């Protein structure tokens, strides 16, 4: 029902259009969109990108230069230097416009307030599920990829339009899919992943590894070879990816199968625990508050916990390892 | 002892006065104070106020420029944008001066030492305890209004002599009162309420609609008008500031009485942690670190708890209702 | 909605009405329903208010003797003495009746079984919202005002129409609205007010007074006028029923908006707990018990904490200020 | 200080007095007051009481007759009755008073609000600290014995000098003193012990009897001799209010003042606990509903305890002995 597969492309003919940031994301939806007939610029300062851009056959200005030129903006930089920019440099510019429209690729600084654009201004937002590079190889299929839908300032009664003419541009769709949704439910998406299972697995393997280490007189190079040293783990994403993440089990062995069952029905209230408390300190914008002091700070916690992680014994077993396996 | 009920004028007479900011409080006690016979002027940056200022037969000058033609300051404007200001217009003029007066209407900035004037400075505080709109509704009829008085820093022994004379040219003695104190005793109350009963009212109500709604079958009209969509509340503010609070429910049923006490005695030592809790984090000086620093970050936090109180249930039954009995 | 807005008045048109005691309400309710054109009588005992009502224009009787002559009636008198004018007076009249109606402004008594009509009485409820006085002081203006409206006992199918005919009949609508609901409904409201949130922001406010007096050498005279002693709470009651709830924080300082939506969402289960409590203790029907053997025993209690209420320091404290600014 | 030793005796001259009640107090104070040259009279019904009394001297009339004719009166009858009496039989007359006295021995029913005379009234208290035998027996010596003076209501500003009035004129002083206190602070104390030390001695007893006999294989008749089947126990009391509570324990032996100082330092908390619950308990009230509340429903919990406690094991073996030794 809040599904979309396909949509017109009508709205953006005719208006011109200005890129900002020419990465990996934006290299591809630029890239993408000039295919299907849109008068295309970029905006960036003079650096390898800019003379990278300036060779595909790309037209190139200064950011502010080409907020003027355009009617509409694609914000794709990243949301760590993204507010002094529109702070000083697109900001002005817009004060002065009559109509416009502004599409982000990532919901955390307007989620949050760190950017408040005018009444004025449409705000949209487009979010891909995908790396960037396995785009482009879906793009050579005529495929299509999944995105996320989101409006925070209608000022036309099109925004919605807009939005689905975005996503049939850059080759999301027809071929994929498109879901509506809000600025907050794709932050605290995108964060609740690099919250809750990702650390607890590593934490996990970590665990595993000291305790078999330190109590059972095992030998460093078996339990990486056993825990994440080899590659059983890709096979069980891509299994998971294509078949299911349950019926991926079915290749497995009943033993495993019955051990996995019973401790993840054993285990689940613990983690739900974890994850309610993870989700209410984002919804109420602690994390967002938490992150820019530690900028304004100068990255000390990062910096000793990088250290504190790679001086671990697992890391320097894993290193004389790969070393001896050719890998680099 | 303590209290105060008048006092001379005469030290104020013959020197200048300057006022930074024509706002709410700024304008009212400037405009008093030159009906009493004081050569007053005003400082501001060119604005409404400054438009509205001069029209109401005051010389305007700008604020540096008003410190130099000044022998006694009143800093009226928002403690949060009040450091900046002294930081880069009043302190630079105020290191060249012999003898000065500068007066707060709030001890902030000054009890935790967000600003620090210098030792030739008599640093002072008349802090009223009104809105602001009444004071002028009352000083008509020839009466007065309490404050609080306190200071600092004295350099010349007559300080108290200083504070006194400006609670008198403001018309807040005779007919009021005046009661001395410390810049900490004023922020600490003022602080106090916004964080201690104020609060847990506003829970209490909110609980007492969810739980009616979601576990007894009530429908949501008949709730807000039993807690405070009927003026019933006003009643009580009004009877308790007029004949006591405890005097106050004689003229209420003796069930209600008997409930209420009952009740208040049974649930005080409850909110007397929260209330020591709360008083011992303000006195440290954590409040303003906490406050201080969500605003460097860009108010993430407020913006978060701004929209969850407006997007709630409650929330929306209100404007519903609101709307159906005439209420704009 | 279950809301309604008007309705007809034509079944109470050639009926006899009796109003039950000449206090606030029944002095309000009969007058009004005098002006729309209704037979209308008094019943009362030979006192203070007979004298009042006969000379208002009301043709007087006893209070048996009313019911006599009356096809509908108003038991407009306190919740604590109507049980035995019930048992005594009303119900040996009302055993040879044929089809009667009885109308109540609380649904304590009945709600909770302490008056038990016959089957041949049609008995509803029709509740107010309002103080007494302000009533009269918008009927003037030709306004309505809300109450709640309930049916315990159905005799004619003809209730629902009665109640609506009758709250047309005192001026509520059309101006104001009608709800309908239980009286189960209306008297859990009722206790809920006066068991949650006035006990506890009283508390709350005793404790801030006895902590900033003994454990920070704040002075009495400054604490009462900041806390209650000054109107500042008359006019949070005002905004809020004018403007709204949240909506009336918008007049204040940021600090305060940040402090006190902290507090709030930091200590909303804690009241919600204690709501629940008293919730189920009033949904259950222990506090009837509790307050009808209080009478019963001599009120020691009450007596005993309005002691301990007014021997207080703050009472006392308080005295001597009221004594000091003129407030009887 | 708050100590009396003498006072006048003349404003009780030319004026009558009443005496409700000639059981053991009245019988005494009347007796007395009558040597002083009092014209004194006595209230009672037609009973035993009334015909010894009339055979001592005393003209007798009922009570309501008597207060007619008296300007003071003495209510020296149970706190378990004096509610009805007062109710029917004195307030009617009292009513039609113009300058009258009240005095008490006991401020349990005024205390706590169960008797609440007019004011029109001096209510005033005069408390005996002794069983009422022995205060014959010290008189017959021309010894005093002290008291407790209070007031609680005072209509001429003579209260206190009629208050040492009446404690001159039984015999009270010069001889014993006189305090002045209230009605609570002498309803509280003669229940404090009733509630805190005589059943924690009593249970103390019997658990080490219990102990002594199911565990260490003990007969029944030495527990009881060493317990409390001796008189040691008068002695104690004795020394203790003729030489101290501790100064007495001098004539013990060395190993008894080590254990019972040791213990007594070693369990002091505990019961001070305790003692701090049942003051709480009193000062609010809560006993005196609860007191009232058993005699309405039938005195049950009273029948079931003194069953309990005279079927126990210990009250049959202390039968069996008192029998032995000739002790009926
Ligand atoms: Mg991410
Ligand atoms: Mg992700
Ligand atoms: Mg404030
Ligand atoms: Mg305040
Ligand atoms: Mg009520
Ligand atoms: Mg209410
Ligand atoms: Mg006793
Ligand atoms: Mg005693």
């Amino acid at each position: 029902d809040k599904t979309v597969l396909d949509a017109n492309l009508d709205p953006l003919k005719g208006k011109t259009i200005g890129v900002i940031g020419y990465g990996n994301q934006g290299r591809v939806q630029a890239t993408i969109m000039r295919e299907n007939g849109l008068n295309v610029i970029v905006g960036n300062v003079k650096d390898k990108y800019y003379e990278l851009a300036k060779k595909e056959g790309f037209e190139v200005y200064e950011i502010d230069e080409a907020v003027r030129r355009s009617d509409v903006a694609l914000l794709l930089i990243p949301d760590e230097v993204m507010k002094e920019v529109y702070e000083k440099k697109i900001a002005p510019v817009l004060q002065g416009k009559k109509e416009f429209v502004l599409d982000f690729a990532s919901g955390y600084n307007v989620a949050f307030g760190l950017i408040r654009p005018p009444k004025s201004v449409d705000t949209i937002m487009v979010a891909p599920r995908m790396v960037g590079e396995g785009i482009m190889d879906l793009h050579k299929q005529g495929k299509g990829y999944p995105v996320l839908l989101g409006v925070k300032q209608d000022a036309s009664g099109k925004a919605w339009d807009y939005a689905k003419a975005i996503a049939k541009g850059i080759g999301a769709i027809p071929g994929g899919i498109a879901v509506i949704s809000s600025f907050e439910e794709e932050a605290l998406l995108d964060l609740m992943s690099e919250h809750t299972w990702v650390p607890i697995l590593f934490g996990a393997i970590k665990a595993c590894y000291d305790i078999a280490v330190k109590e059972y007189g095992v030998s460093p190079e078996a339990a990486l070879l056993e825990f994440y040293a080899s590659g059983e783990l890709a096979e069980i994403a891509r299994l998971i990816a294509e078949e299911g993440i349950f019926n991926q089990m079915v290749h497995h062995s009943t033993t495993s199968q019955y051990g996995t069952l019973t401790r993840m029905f054993k285990y689940y209230d613990v983690v739900r625990r974890i994850v309610e408390n993870e989700a209410k300190y984002i919804w109420d914008g602690s994390f967002a508050k938490e992150w820019s002091l530690e900028q304004q700070a100068g990255y000390p916690v990062f910096y000793r916990l990088w250290e504190l992680a790679t001086q671990s014994e697992m890391a320097k077993a894993e290193k004389e390892l790969y070393k001896l396996l050719g890998r680099k």
